[PDB]
């Protein structure tokens, strides 16, 4: 009750900027998540037994791949709760203690395979879930977790209150599936244009969380550059290894997933700062000002990018 976590100096300051990285000693990411949960939402609003033994059964449920794995899920919930943090009065109690949540078992049991390549190789999840496949998948991983014996970190809220907390974090987890997010910055883009956004309208909330899910899950292109560089090999690293599935399955990956393409990585990343992370942050800035420094990281990282292309890296 009074067991407060606190992080080193140099971490307890650095972990309140946006591009934050949670670092390579995996022992610490669960006390990093503990303390954001503890500042973001209160010491009181999870038993620490409850919260420690779910965090150890999201882990172990998280694969060994090279991006899609336990140190993307941390990130991603550090990303949220520097969100959260720089908005404090904007989001509701259940809000804060579902979207740090949400950030933690968004990519649940992700074998590091695109929905596409499922639906191509007629994976079983494929048959299961038509749209958002690994999506409805990771939320389903999340419950089950919940309803494991001694893990029910929301046992506390009432009947209304869980479903409401549920229905949050599903929400905020199919919104990480990538192509849902054109369509919802489009609305949300229009509605903040026209001034017809409205934050009591619980469809327009739910449209800004979708937004900052994916605001977060991109929150690679928000780092310092060395990272952002660093990282881009491990996401390469996947995209590679799907698009050799694609040759044994007969089919010319997409260039992205080729590895014979490599040559054209720089040109790739260009298209994708400017098809989705800078129109993203751009969106998620207007609608909530304080989240500027992910913009403004996210076009020094293109501006990098465009240093590698003229060979001056
Ligand atoms: C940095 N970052 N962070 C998350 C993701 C992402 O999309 N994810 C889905 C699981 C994470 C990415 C990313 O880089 N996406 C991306 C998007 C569109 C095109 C390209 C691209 N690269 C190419 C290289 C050579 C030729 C053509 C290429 O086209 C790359
Ligand atoms: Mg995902
Ligand atoms: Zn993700």
């Amino acid at each position: 009750g009074l067991m407060q976590f606190t992080l080193p100096v140099r971490l307890c300051k650095e972990i309140e900027l946006f591009h934050f990285d949670i670092g390579p000693f995996e022992n610490m990411w669960p006390g990093i998540f503990v303390y954001m949960v503890h500042r973001s939402c209160g010491t009181s609003c999870f038993e620490l037994e409850k919260l420690c033994r779910f965090i150890m059964s999201v882990k172990k449920n998280y694969r060994r791949v090279p991006y899609h794995n336990w140190k993307h899920a941390v990130t991603v919930a550090h990303c949220m709760y520097a969100i959260l943090q720089n908005n404090h009065t904007l989001f509701t109690d259940l809000e804060r203690k579902g979207l740090l949540i949400a950030c933690l078992c968004h990519d649940l049991d992700h074998r590091g395979f695109s929905n596409s390549y499922l639906q191509k190789f007629d994976h079983p999840l494929a048959a299961l879930y038509s749209t958002s496949t690994m999506e409805q998948h990771h939320f389903s991983q999340t419950v089950s977790i919940l309803q494991l014996e001694g893990h029910n970190i929301f046992s506390t809220l009432s009947s209304s209150e869980y479903e409401q907390v549920l229905e949050i974090i599903r929400k905020a987890i199919i919104a990480t599936d990538l192509a849902l997010y054109f369509g919802n910055r489009k609305q949300l883009e229009e509605m903040y244009q026209t001034g017809s956004l409205n934050l009591n309208n619980q469809s327009h909330r739910d449209r800004v969380i979708g937004l900052m899910m994916t605001a977060c899950d991109l929150c690679s292109v928000t780092k310092l550059w060395p990272v952002t560089k660093l990282t881009a090999n491990d996401i390469y690293a996947e995209f590679w290894a799907e698009g050799d599935e694609m040759k044994k399955l007969g089919i010319q990956p997409i260039p992205m997933m080729d590895r014979d393409k490599k040559d054209e990585v720089p040109q790739g990343q260009l298209g994708f700062y400017n098809a989705v992370a800078i129109p993203c942050y751009t969106t998620l800035t207007q609608i909530l000002p304080p989240t500027e420094p992910l913009l403004k990281a996210c076009r020094d990282n293109l501006s990098q990018w465009e240093k590698v292309i003229r060979g001056e890296e």
